[PDB]
DNA sequence: AAGACGTGGAC
DNA sequence: GTCCAGTCT
C-alpha cells in the first residue's frame, strides 16, 4: 500500500479544504473532548451553537466540573444522547478530583474516564497530545471500507477494531492528529454515503472501491430493525397561579435525569384513568386531551396524548416533583418531546 | 453481540 | 417512509 503517496495527498487536500470549526481554532484538551462528544452521532452543523454556548457557559474543565448537573443538562437540551453530558460530567469531575485538571495524556487512563470510547480517546489524544491512537468513526469507517474494499458488517465490534489496525498500518506517526482528522474530513466533506465526489476525490488513486465501480454500496450495514410504539400520557397540570407540576426522570435509561410532564407509559389502554391514578399515588381531575403526536427515538417511538388538569394543593410537593412558576419553566432541561408538550399546551391555551 | 440511547436533516 | 451524524451494558 503506496502510504506516504497516499498520506502526503490526503494531508495536503486537508490544509486546502479543512472547514474552520469552532473547535479547530486551538488544541486545547477541554475544548477538544467537549467537542467530540458532542458530534457522536450527531451533524457537526447541529453541534456548532451547542459548543459556542457550551463553551462560553464552561470555559475551562474546572468551570464544567464545578458546575451543577442541572445546568449542564441545560446547556445540552436538545442535542439528544444525554447520558453523554453526564458521562462528560463524571468524567471531568474525576479529571479535577484525581488529576488536579490535567486531562490524562495516557490512553488508558484517559480511557477509563466515563464516555471516553475508542474513537475518542484517539480523537482527543491525537489532536491535543499528538498520541498515534486511531480516531475511528463512522467517516473514517466509510472511507476506510472504500479504499480497502472492507465488506464487513461495520455493525460488529470487531469490523471497527479492523479498521483501528489499518489505520496503525497506514497512519503518519509524524502528523497523527492530523492525519486522524484529515480522514475524518474525507469522510465528511468528500467520501459521502450518496454519490461520493470520487473525481474530486485526493486519494482517488488508492481506492479499490473506485476502480471497481462500488463506492456506493460500501460499508455495507445491516438494516435497521423497525422499532417499537409507546404510547404516552402526559398531563399538564396547573394551580390558580400558574405554576406548573414537572419531576425530574431518574437517572437510569431513557432521558435520564431530565424535567418531564408527569407521564405514564399506557398499554393504549385506558390512559387519562392511568395518569388520574398516577399522580393521587405520589389532587388534580384531568379533561378532555388536547393533542396527539409522535416522537421518534432511535430504539422507539412515543405515542403522546396531552391532558390538560387542573391542580389543588393538598400536601408537599415532594421529590422528584417541582411546582414550577410558568416563568421559570425555561430553566430546566426538557426533552424534546415535552418541549412540545409545552408548546401545544400553550397553543390550545390561546 | 447487539439493544439502549435523541435528534434534525437530507433524501 | 429510510438513512445517517459513538459508548455503555
Ligand atoms: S474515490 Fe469515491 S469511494 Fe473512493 S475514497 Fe474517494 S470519494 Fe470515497
Ligand atoms: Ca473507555
Ligand atoms: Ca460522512
Ligand atoms: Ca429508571
Amino acid at each position: 500500500f503506496p502510504a506516504r503517496e497516499f498520506q502526503r495527498d490526503l494531508l495536503d487536500w486537508f490544509a486546502r479544504e479543512r472547514r474552520d470549526l469552532p473547535w479547530r481554532k486551538d488544541r486545547d484538551p477541554y475544548k477538544v473532548w467537549v467537542s467530540e462528544v458532542m458530534l457522536q452521532q450527531t451533524r457537526v452543523e447541529t453541534v456548532i451553537p451547542y459548543f459556542e454556548q457550551f463553551i462560553d457557559r464552561f470555559p475551562t474543565l474546572e468551570a464544567l466540573a464545578d458546575a451543577d448537573e442541572d445546568e449542564v443538562l441545560k446547556a445540552w437540551e436538545g442535542l439528544g444522547y444525554y447520558s453523554r453530558v453526564r458521562n462528560l460530567h463524571a468524567a471531568v469531575k474525576e479529571v479535577k478530583t484525581r488529576y488536579g485538571g490535567k486531562v490524562p495524556d495516557d490512553p488508558d487512563e484517559f480511557s477509563r474516564l466515563k464516555g471516553v470510547g475508542p474513537y475518542t480517546v484517539g480523537a482527543v489524544l491525537s489532536l491535543a497530545y499528538g498520541v498515534p491512537e486511531p480516531a475511528v468513526d463512522g467517516n473514517v469507517m466509510q472511507v476506510l471500507s472504500r479504499l480497502f474494499l472492507v465488506t464487513d458488517d461495520i455493525a460488529k465490534p470487531s469490523t471497527r477494531k479492523r479498521f483501528e489496525q489499518i489505520v496503525r498500518e497506514i497512519m503518519a506517526y509524524e502528523n497523527p492528529g492530523a492525519f486522524n482528522e484529515a480522514l475524518i474530513e474525507l469522510g465528511a466533506l468528500v467520501c459521502t454515503p450518496r454519490r461520493p465526489s470520487c473525481l474530486l476525490c485526493p486519494v482517488q488513486a488508492y481506492c479499490q472501491a473506485f476502480a471497481e465501480g462500488v463506492a456506493e454500496e460500501l460499508p455495507v450495514k445491516m438494516k435497521k430493525t423497525a422499532v417499537k410504539q409507546v404510547p404516552l400520557a402526559v398531563a399538564v397540570l396547573a394551580d390558580d397561579e400558574g405554576r406548573v407540576l414537572i419531576r425530574k426522570r431518574d437517572s437510569t435509561g431513557l432521558l435520564a435525569n431530565l424535567w418531564e410532564f408527569p407521564s405514564c407509559e399506557t398499554d393504549g389502554a385506558d390512559g387519562k384513568e392511568k395518569l388520574e391514578q398516577m399522580v393521587g399515588e405520589q389532587q388534580v381531575e384531568l379533561t378532555e386531551p388536547i393533542v396527539s403526536f409522535e416522537h421518534a427515538f432511535s430504539h422507539l417511538v412515543w405515542q403522546l396524548t396531552v391532558f390538560p388538569g387542573r391542580l389543588v394543593h393538598g400536601g408537599p410537593v415532594e421529590e422528584p416533583y417541582r411546582l414550577a412558576p410558568e416563568d421559570e419553566l425555561k430553566a430546566y432541561a426538557f426533552p424534546v418531546s415535552h418541549q412540545r408538550v409545552w408548546r401545544e399546551y400553550k397553543e390550545w391555551a390561546s
